[PDB]
């Protein structure tokens, strides 16, 4: 009986859990995708000077 | 476990960040047209000794 309950005290402690880990494994997914397209653009930002005659 | 820790120390000495690198050769491409232009058109100063009759 007594190894059943410290086996539950030790998971709660040490183990995932997949519904909080799942959520933020997608949730990042989007803001590198995000942060990707944001970057390449403001890269080309400088580009502006060449319009004002070199 | 050891192998793939010093994977991380080495990969952090010789290897490049794109997100860095990608930003500098952009940097670099307006630059380079920025320079063409102005060398061209200070090629053509010493044309204003021909407006004072040769």
């Amino acid at each position: 009986n007594t190894q059943a309950n410290v086996a539950d005290a030790k998971s709660r402690i040490v183990d995932v859990d997949f519904a909080k880990e799942t959520s933020a494994m997608t949730k990042y997914q989007v803001l590198q995708q995000t942060g990707s397209a944001m970057l390449a653009q403001a890269n080309q930002l400088p580009q502006v000077a060449l319009s004002l005659l070199g």
